[PDB]
């Protein structure tokens, strides 16, 4: 719609304070004017129509619980286009500064989130598997991350691409939680999972085996459930990116840590410019080396610890 660019004021999912950016036509609109072409909410009203009606409230404050998960909806893709904006200079999920949709309350006790090629889906949980999955800024930002995926790589979802995908979106999913700065970890969906559990997740980066995931390449899954494991073998990869970042010894081989920063850099490269369609877990070492090498030099750290890390999860 068009308006005026107001700032209200609201509560996300897990309670928390935020301001959000709006637009005031008689109500004021989920519909954030500061951000390349837009950044859109939408109230998919407990059906399953897409994208719903633009999230209108009468007086810009949203601390209504059925507002709260569309306050972190809006906030956190924000937050995630920020993260690709000032990060890496790309713009958007597309890099030509596409509106970012969402919609919230998507169905009944759905316990999933889910780009579908043109916007945000999110459940509202079943309570108990999830609460309102748009509570976790990392779960917003790993499925915004497909469409990025889409948009450079194109790696298809089957097998050790499909488990490279995943990563990726696991990876960059947690470099904006870092990013905004708040509750920032190595696992996933921690905020949004089980809400009657405390301390546990979907999947760690740290530690793939706490949850069953392999953490080297001599235990990757060959099966043909979870489209070839896709979400199951990206722990190895997973976990050599959190070596590259944090350092560590995995199975007695030694990773010489080199930061957040230098892991995004060196990923969202080698995504952009050097993964294909198929790359498997050598190609994608090959190209993390080759991206530590054009940003670093073939004599620095940072590409000695891209091969150590990635031996360390028998990755050659
Ligand atoms: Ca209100
Ligand atoms: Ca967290
Ligand atoms: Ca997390
Ligand atoms: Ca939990
Ligand atoms: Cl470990
Ligand atoms: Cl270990
Ligand atoms: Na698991
Ligand atoms: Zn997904
Ligand atoms: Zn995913
Ligand atoms: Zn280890």
């Amino acid at each position: 719609i068009t308006g005026t660019s107001t700032v209200g004021v609201g509560r996300g999912v897990l309670g928390d304070q935020k301001n959000i950016n709006t637009t005031y036509s008689t109500y004021y609109y989920l519909q954030d004017n500061t951000r390349g072409d837009g950044i859109f909410t939408y109230d998919a009203k407990y059906r399953t129509t897409l994208p719903g009606s633009l999230w209108a409230d009468a007086d810009n404050q949203f601390f209504a619980s059925y507002d709260a998960p569309a306050v972190d909806a809006h906030y956190y893709a924000g937050v995630t286009y920020d993260y690709y904006k000032n990060v890496h200079n790309r713009l958007s999920y597309d890099g030509n500064n596409a509106a970012i949709r969402s919609s919230v309350h998507y169905s009944q006790g759905y316990n999933n989130a889910f780009w579908n090629g043109s916007e945000m889906v999110y459940g509202d949980g079943d309570g108990q598997t999830f609460i309102p999955l748009s509570g976790g800024i990392d779960v917003v930002a790993h499925e915004l991350t497909h469409a990025v995926t889409d948009y450079t790589a194109g790696l298809i979802y089957q097998n050790e691409s499909g488990a490279i995908n995943e990563a990726i979106s696991d990876i960059f999913g947690t470099l904006v939680e870092f990013y905004a700065n708040k509750n920032p970890d190595w696992e996933i969906g921690e905020d949004v999972y089980t809400p009657g559990i405390s301390g546990d997740s979907l999947r760690s980066m740290s530690d793939p085996a706490k949850y069953g995931d392999p953490d080297h390449y001599s235990k990757r899954y060959t099966g043909t459930q979870d489209n070839g494991g896709v979400h199951i073998n990206s722990g190895i990869i997973n976990k050599a990116a959190y070596l590259i970042s944090q350092g560590g010894t995995h199975y007695g081989v030694s990773v010489v840590g080199i930061g957040r920063d230098k892991l995004g850099k060196i990923f969202y490269r080698a995504l952009t410019q050097y993964l294909t369609p198929t790359s498997n877990f050598s190609q994608l070492r090959a190209a993390a080396v080759q991206s530590a090498t054009d940003l670093y030099g073939s004599t620095s750290q940072e590409v000695a610890s891209v091969k150590q890390a990635f031996d360390a999860v028998g990755v050659k």
